[PDB]
């Protein structure tokens, strides 16, 4: 169980940031890009793809851009047929502008951009979704306890990471317009001696950079809905 714990100075502290918990909170309301058996249909930057996924409902989107950590993962997913999944940013995303030549670009009207998210369609499906347990902790104490569903044998963290976090938005009002109850947070993902985290709360400031707070889940980082548990531990700001 190493990817040291944080130590509780390491975690951010929401009373530490003083500009607007609305723009977090957004990326885990209820909209997210999700998209089943999808190809690559064109490329920006040499680590990015671009998916043909229409915002089946807002009709916000109609291209989604995936930017990967580096080449290797760009490459690895081009013209293979996937399955999208994760928290998409407008605000500081853009690509391509059209179809020119020497600049390899596409895409025409409504834009979206995402990290990671991206695994195999064929192969990594399930008939039979998987319930992976969430145990939420509050200053310590086991207070609830819910479930999170998926049909991928491999699964991104991203996934299981927004689906934790849309039900804490709901239930636990865990990201408010101007505030949140809790101080600190994390999600801490557990397969076996492999254990990591992520802060849910943002850096100190006046402003949070979505994009640069999405940027984590880059690395495509996936685990298996076998053998995964999540344990999501809050701290209640000094009430
Ligand atoms: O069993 C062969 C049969 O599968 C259908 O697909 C169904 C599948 O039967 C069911 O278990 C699943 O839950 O939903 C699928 C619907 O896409 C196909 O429609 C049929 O063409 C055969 O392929």
């Amino acid at each position: 169980e190493s990817q040291p714990d944080p130590k509780p100075d390491e975690l951010h502290k929401s009373s530490k940031f003083t500009g607007l918990m609305e723009n977090m909170k957004v990326l885990y309301d209820d909209n997210h890009v999700s998209a089943i058996n999808v190809k690559s249909i064109d490329q920006f930057l040499y680590f990015d793809l671009i998916y043909s996924i229409k915002d089946t409902k807002l009709g916000n989107y109609d291209n989604v851009r995936v930017e990967f950590k580096n080449k290797d993962l760009a490459d690895k997913y081009k013209d293979k047929y996937v399955d999208v999944f994760g928290a998409n940013y407008y605000y500081q995303c853009y690509f391509s502008k059209k179809t020119n030549d020497i600049n390899s670009h596409q895409t025409d009207k409504r834009k979206t951009c995402m990290y990671g998210g991206v695994t195999e369609h064929n192969g990594n499906q399930l008939d039979k979704y998987r319930s992976i347990t969430v145990r939420v902790f509050e200053d310590g104490k086991n207070l609830l306890s819910f479930d999170v569903q998926t049909n991928k044998k491999k699964v991104t963290a991203q996934e299981l990471d927004y689906l934790t976090r849309h039900y804490l938005v709901k239930n636990k009002k865990l990201y408010e317009f101007n505030n949140s109850p809790y101080e600190t947070g994390y999600i801490k993902f557990i397969e076996n001696e492999n254990s990591f985290w992520y802060d849910m709360m943002p850096a100190p400031g006046d402003k949070f950079d979505q994009s640069k707070y999405l940027m984590m889940y880059n690395d495509n980082k996936m685990v298996d809905s076998k053998d995964v548990k999540i344990e999501v531990y809050l701290t209640t700001k000094k009430k």
